[PDB]
DNA sequence: CCGACTGCGCATCAGC
DNA sequence: GCTGATGCGC
DNA sequence: GTCGG
């Protein structure tokens, strides 16, 4: 695991993953490419043959021969064809706009709309999310210094307590994994009257306060238990203005905080691997519970697990501190 | 051969 | 008006 | 695409 050790191969595989997910709409081939890329990135030798990478789990016949052509030529003809393709590469660029998924991108590129500027000229064709994602295209691709994360944590934690002092609020994602910067802010919220009982306005009246102090600036999706939006650091003096940042708030049964904070921590590829091999041991994890798989695919009742892990040694795994879960 | 593949809330689409 | 499906991004 | 029934 030393980045440049096989970065060429994993670059190519990540670039293929993206083409599959954005252009072919083959979310399974995408996941397969992402899994081959990940395992190879952890592998502690430099691959010199597709047959050597083939021994790894998740590398198969087709990827092995893509490794050989890459090794032998420096290039992948499929990739270089794909990158040169004005329709494929437009669709790929469009999906970088929050809210423009792969189906939207195709529909836009089909009707001639290929650039951000094409998009601005056609805002009637855009739902609410897409205009916001287009409004803030550059900002949403910037990183958030951990120091700005902490200032965002102050505002969130301050304004949350102002509403109701038995709210707990927990900033998860890469932040809680110690990351020196983050892509967005992930806030986990629990309140004692949300368990198996309930009154469901707990999220709304927290969003509203954060809007009232002008921290939250836009709304991408808002529900009973999940808010997705935009939020900005207040600025001072004649300062440059901070960028607009993506924030999600997720409100979990307090009874199920542990599964919630594990999922939201996560990382995302780490969750995919932990759940996948929770399956191998006949358990299923989600943000809520951990359940056994009975004779075949059961659930019925889960245990209200009491510890910050146990989730973790139920699946015969040695505890990975959040620093060690960006994997 | 063939199907499973990590898991899910909200917005919007499809349809009655 | 409703229910149920799909796209989308966690 | 890969893996396993
Ligand atoms: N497909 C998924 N499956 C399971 N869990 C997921 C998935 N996607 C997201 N999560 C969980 C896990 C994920 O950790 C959490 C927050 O999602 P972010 O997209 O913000 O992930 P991140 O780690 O914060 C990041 Cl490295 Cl992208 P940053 O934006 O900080 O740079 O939601
Ligand atoms: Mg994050
Ligand atoms: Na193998
Ligand atoms: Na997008
Ligand atoms: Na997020």
């Amino acid at each position: 695991p030393q980045e440049t050790l096989n970065g060429g191969i994993t670059d190519m595989l990540t670039e293929l993953a993206n083409f599959e997910k954005n252009v072919s709409q083959a979310i399974h081939k995408y996941n397969a490419y992402r899994k081959a890329a990940s395992v190879i990135a952890k592998y502690p030798h430099k691959i010199k043959s597709g047959a050597e990478a083939k021994k790894l789990p998740g590398v198969g016949t087709k990827i092995a021969e893509k490794i050989d052509e890459f090794l032998a030529t420096g290039k992948l003809r499929k990739l270089e064809k794909i990158r040169q393709d004005d329709t494929s590469s437009s669709i790929n660029f469009l999906t970088r706009v929050s809210g423009i998924g792969p189906s939207a991108a195709r529909k836009f590129v089909d009707e001639g709309i290929k650039t951000l500027e094409d998009l601005r000229k056609n805002e009637d064709k855009l739902n609410h999310h897409q205009r916001i994602g287009l409004k803030y295209f550059g900002d949403f691709e910037k990183r958030i210094p951990r120091e700005e994360m902490l200032q965002m944590q102050d505002i969130v934690l301050n304004e949350v307590k102002k509403v109701d002092s038995e709210y707990i609020a927990t900033v998860c994602g890469s932040f809680r994994r110690g990351a020196e910067s983050s892509g967005d802010m992930d806030v986990l919220l629990t309140h004692p009257s949300f368990t198996s009982e309930s009154q469901p306005k707990l999220l709304h009246q927290v969003v509203e306060q954060l809007q009232k102090v002008h921290f939250i600036t836009d709304t991408l999706s808002k529900g009973e238990t999940k808010f997705m939006g935009v939020c900005q650091l207040p600025s001072k003096n004649d300062e440059k203005e901070y960028p607009h940042r993506r924030i999600d708030i997720r409100l979990i049964p307090k009874d199920q905080y542990y599964c919630g904070v594990l999922y939201f921590t996560g990382s995302d590829i780490f969750n995919k691997n932990m759940r996948a091999h929770a399956l191998e041991k006949g358990f299923t994890i989600n943000e809520y519970t951990i359940r056994p798989l009975g004779v075949t695919g059961v659930a019925g009742e889960p245990l209200p697990v009491d510890s910050e892990k146990d989730i973790f040694d139920y699946i015969q795994w040695k505890y990975r501190e959040p620093k060690d879960r960006s994997e």
